[PDB]
């Protein structure tokens, strides 16, 4: 409840106790910040949201499919190729 | 041996293909080429030096998402934007 009122605080949860962030979600798509909005999805954990969200953007406005491409690898796998090599590859990131 | 002809005609064969297309600057054409040849990390390390030299360290990260499961996110996430990507 604590913890509630914090993210509500913040901004992320609305008033009551509809832990529901499609009005942020939302808010966030009209607003243009789509990166900050699947960084909160992904916060939210909706991975298939996220992909929809980015493509979506991709469809606004190249770079964001093959991001999201790269997205579409959630391995966790503790000898990872994919995980050796692109957590230390997104530094290039602007 | 009819196959080796073919290839050698080709000019995939006479490595030294490697290193004159990595020359060439076609890092495009010569990750292509490695994976044609079935090699992950080659091709990882041609695109990751193409990119040093903000898409083809994207799509080069990406590419190092190799899945095999059948209904894996990579798979079928894959398909639908290669179709996207220029």
């Amino acid at each position: 409840e604590e913890r509630i009122l914090a993210l509500q605080l913040c901004g992320w949860i609305k008033k009551g106790t509809d832990v529901d962030v499609g009005p942020f979600l939302n808010s966030l798509v009209q607003e243009g910040e789509w990166e900050r909005a699947a960084a909160v999805a992904l916060f939210n954990l909706d991975i298939r949201r996220a992909i929809q969200i980015l493509n979506e953007g991709a469809s606004s406005e190249l770079n964001l499919n093959v991001v999201a491409m790269a997205l579409s690898g959630y391995t966790d796998e503790k000898n990872s190729l994919w995980r050796e090599m692109c957590s230390t590859l997104r530094l290039q990131l602007n």
